[PDB]
């Protein structure tokens, strides 16, 4: 029934029909993207209109095209041409993955480098790396790959324990080119295998762990009906999922009493970038948006029951497109599922008598993706006192160089001849606000020194300061840890019964933003991540941080043009982006595979209750 | 056996038997603190001596003493008179929070200010707050409390609902007089209760919460021996508790293949603040250390199985001295146990076809503390990775005011005619370093933004810098988030196999550090306070970040004056000291009883292991 529901298998299929009749799915087209688009403001209508968005690459260097499909109507709404040297290539083919390694095993300058390294072409893999926009002109309107290669020794080799560094090329994947080979120097190849389940590596395996048993016997606290709509500890929401973004939350909502409050009309993150710090030439490029150039959705793992998620687990099994309309399901895909969490409420009166202990819980909403190297869990959390937060956890195997004899100021050494260049993990969250409903306004809040004085005598005092922001081209804000720096989302057309306006406080954890220098082409491509908080008008259009067609954009799309409208921001439908990221000097204990690092967000309500919201929480 | 163990009862009155027989416990006597003394520097020669610290105050007006006592020779070791006008006063007693009430309770003035606001004085509760040193004379050398009064409507009633404004009262514990009382103008009581357990407040519980079940069904995987040993996933420490810091953690230590390597000697809570913001007189004095001059572990609660601890716990039950050396049991004052700590590492990988994940788990010890209105808990955490975690937990009830009619700029409004004034929560954590032996330094980590330009021809690069605190004149350091900031401890004298001295990295919050001014009385009283980060050399008589005596001491004393000695500290026996704090602008949601909030560091492994730790744990 509800709009917000997941695609189906069907729709998929009925779009890949809508776009076969059409002419536009002809065996050299390939789809790129495919997703469901959200109801428009207004959906107060009942007239549901399922519409997908669909990204349509040509291998044979026709031009792209961007094709809006009603399944409702079974009809192409739109369908426009794209020129790709203006708005951006679409992102990277799973299929391109390999396209790579095959060119280069052709090429008579990639033998000859293998050859000057005693490499056996047959046990070099090359990496697939988005080639961003830099000094070549003959890129323009391409569609260009870089590689690096590693050597495996035996298939079952974990290949980044070998890198083959002073090497790079850049493929052409539609006329199937290799534009330039490019070899500054021979390094050797680091020796040292980095297989973590070798047992000569592992040793022996520890018996000294003993089960942890998490059960529910009268099953968990949450429903879902409709498919993704779920129940919880007075919480109300819908999970998406786009192969874009990942796990997407609508609908935000807290049963307070006999009322439905919204709190958040979207959230999700809208996009991530790793950008290197090492000045070579053979890495200085390196940048990767594994939402926007990748697609972090279409990597997500299937996750096992007691490795994955542990306890009673609910999941759901989003289903997206392959690149020729076939829907796959993604069996697993995202675990639901309430935990523990300690305390919530505790006090023991020394004049009533009372003794009053509460325990919290959350409900954890998670998924898995994985590309190439890299492996990141995204993490809702849900709290019974109204408190919404964010977890990103980054492991997986960090990105290999040699180490240069000699050492290096943007590489750490972790193995004998084995580097790990400095680099960054950079998130969006996209939060489209609704406090109590639409009409919300941000405010910035520092806390306030006082100086010893009349009024103030035994220099005591401090105090807190508020700044609405009213126009686009002053959100744009940064952090400042020094003085407490917060953010509020109200609503100053909704007052609790103190008659102060309802809100939420955002609390970041203040970690550097972007490092590169601000004339660099990743300071331009990612310019949201130069700067911590922005606040937009609300807009159909305005989707992503880096705009739509992030893969080989000049610079400068997304936030940064959204903002020059200099929209009124107070007391409208507004939308926060949050900037958010690890500044990783890669340690030994990162090698041969990383424990798990994290970052994150939080939100809690401020006066939006009239009261704490758990006091009806019983004694367990 | 070991000289670490737990204070036993039998010590405890064999510690009262001596101090009896020395004349040094007249019934005029009260044990103020006692507590065991750590074996000295050099503890290989075996001969154990269990001392024992106690400091005596006499209720008659004579002067206190400072007693050391040894257990083992049944001797009295010292004995000093103190001049309390010069070194601080003794902490408050646990029989003096009372006092304070019935002294005023006969009072003319107070009983005249009680009657122009129609107060029943059986209806009246009177908090003993400790009196700091500010500009009145006639306190100096006296044992001064003040006094703010709430009403109870009923003996069950939520007194702090009720707070009496524009009334304060100094009152002097040891000579029975009450020396002043102040009354500024008459404010209205607020009448809402604020009983959490009331049904007209609660409303009807929630029957949607389902249990949650955590149980080990083969027991857990640490063992405990001598009393307080703990043995846990290569980690080995033992768990010391002290009347005054609480919950101790001595000799933490990770078996790293056949080789036991220290890691931190000593880590404590060696101090806690709650200084207040409001300029108002009535409350501008209001600063208490909850550490120093309540002792925060007598006032321990005993935790109950499946609401403040849940799982498979283990209990200690810490012994410590009531005021006439009796032993008395803190029955279940300590939890233990281990959790499950989601995903620890994964990588399933494109070109190896394996796929690999681990979950994490960490081991908590914790306490909880309640001293008045507010409770504290206390979690240590320790995990696989070689992580160590410390997180406070403040929930309770939040001190109130009147809120005053037109507003305030440092009082929140909690309910109609209720404030509760700004104030902050900060810590001091004592950590007594011990990175692979004792020679040990100090390095601030800052990230290094560098320019476009030569050698950095894409604008991309970025580094760090570490420079090394040589001298404590030079080892007082403020945080700085923009720069991401953090502290590695190292030992350059014990190398991993990259030839690099071995360390682990200190991360912080980075939270407000004091706000008031640095004029102020508490400025002064809490100088720790006001940076984020000491180190000094250990010595054996520097225990506290505010020294011994921390009741009406006038200043200075503590850090400013240890470090003025400008002691080596690069490769030396040192002591690092981290304030960390939360600033809390008090929030409707927090009344009427608190939801916890937390704040805490932590410190990871930073080129320790040749490898990752936990390369052998097993597949669950
Ligand atoms: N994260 C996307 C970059 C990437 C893609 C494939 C292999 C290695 C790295
Ligand atoms: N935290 C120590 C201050 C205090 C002590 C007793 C009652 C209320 C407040
Ligand atoms: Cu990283
Ligand atoms: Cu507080
Ligand atoms: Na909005
Ligand atoms: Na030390």
């Amino acid at each position: 029934a509800s709009p917000f529901r997941l695609a189906s298998a069907g729709e998929i299929s009925e779009v890949q029909g809508i776009l076969r009749t059409a002419g536009l799915l002809g065996p050299e087209k390939r789809i790129a993207y495919l997703g469901v688009l959200d109801p428009a403001r207004g959906a107060g209508s009942e007239a549901e209109d399922r519409r997908f968005r669909v990204f349509i690459h040509d291998v044979s260097g026709a031009r792209p095209q961007e094709v809006t499909v009603s399944v409702t109507n079974g009809t192409v709404i739109s369908a426009v041409e794209l020129d790709t040297a203006a708005t951006g290539e679409l992102p990277v083919l799973e299929e391109e993955f390999e396209v790579v390694e095959q060119l280069l095993a052709t090429d008579e300058r990639w033998l000859k480098a293998l050859a000057a390294r005693n490499l056996d072409v047959s046990k070099v893999r090359v990496a697939p790396l988005s080639a961003g926009v830099f000094e070549y002109a003959e890129e323009r309107g391409r569609r260009i790959l870089r590689g690096l290669a590693f050597v495996q020794d035996f298939p079952e080799d974990s290949a980044w324990a070998h890198p083959v560094d002073g090497l790079v090329a850049y493929v052409d994947v539609v006329s199937k080119e290799v534009t330039r080979v490019i070899d500054t120097g021979v390094f050797p190849v680091p020796a040292e295998h980095g297989n973590y389940t070798d047992p000569e590596l592992t040793g022996p395996l520890r018996t000294t762990q003993k089960p942890i048993s998490i059960t529910q016997p009268e099953g968990p606290s949450f429903t879902v009906t409709g498919g993704n709509h779920i129940e919880w500890e007075k919480w109300s929401l819908d999970v998406g999922f786009d192969v874009r973004e990942g796990v997407v939350l609508h609908n935000i909502a807290f049963r307070d009493g006999d009322r439905l409050r919204p709190i958040i009309n979207r959230a999700s993150i809208a996009e991530m970038v790793v950008p290197y710090g090492d000045p070579s030439p053979i890495r200085s490029w390196q940048n990767y948006f594994d939402t926007g150039e990748y697609l972090v959705g279409q990597y997500a793992n299937s996750l096992e029951l007691g490795c994955d998620c542990l306890g009673d687990i609910t999941y759901l099994s989003p289903v997206i497109s392959d690149a020729f309309g076939n829907p796959r399901e993604i069996r697993n895909g995202i675990c639901m599922h309430e935990e523990d969490w300690g305390i919530l409420a505790k006090h023991s009166d020394l004049w009533s008598g009372i003794n009053y202990t509460r325990r919290n819980r959350r409900m954890v909403i998670s998924f898995f993706t994985t590309i190439g190297n890299y492996d990141y869990g995204f993490y809702w959390y849900l709290y019974l006192d109204g408190t919404i937060e964010f977890e990103a956890k980054a492991t997986g195997v960090v990105f290999t160089s040699a180490f240069p004899e000699g050492g290096s100021d943007n590489i750490s050494q972790l193995a004998p001849g084995l580097g790990a260049p400095f680099h960054q993990h950079i998130f969006s969250a996209r939060l489209d606000m609704a406090i109590d409903g639409f009409t919300n306004r941000v405010e910035e809040e520092d806390v306030v020194r006082q100086t010893m004085g009349p009024g103030n005598e035994r220099g005591n005092a401090f105090s807190r300061k508020r700044t609405v922001l009213t126009r686009e081209s002053e959100a744009v804000r940064e952090a400042d840890a020094r003085t407490g720096r917060t953010w509020i989302i109200s609503n100053p057309e909704s007052k609790n019964r103190l008659n102060e306006p309802v809100g939420y406080k955002l609390h970041a954890h203040n970690q550097p933003t972007l490092l590169a220098d601000p004339g660099s082409s990743i300071a331009r491509r990612a310019a949201f991540a130069t700067k911590d908080l922005w606040v937009t008008r609300y807009a159909d259009d305005e989707r992503y941080p880096t705009g739509d067609f992030v893969n080989q954009h000049s610079g400068g799309a997304g936030l940064p043009s959204y903002i020059a409208q200099d929209r009124d921001i107070d007391g409208q439908d507004i939308v926060v982006w949050h900037t958010f990221g690890l500044t990783h000097f890669p340690r030994v204990e990162d090698w041969p595979i990383m424990p798990v690092d994290t970052v994150g967000f939080k939100l809690r309500p401020e006066g939006f209750f009239d009261r704490s919201p758990v006091l009806d929480v019983p004694a367990n």
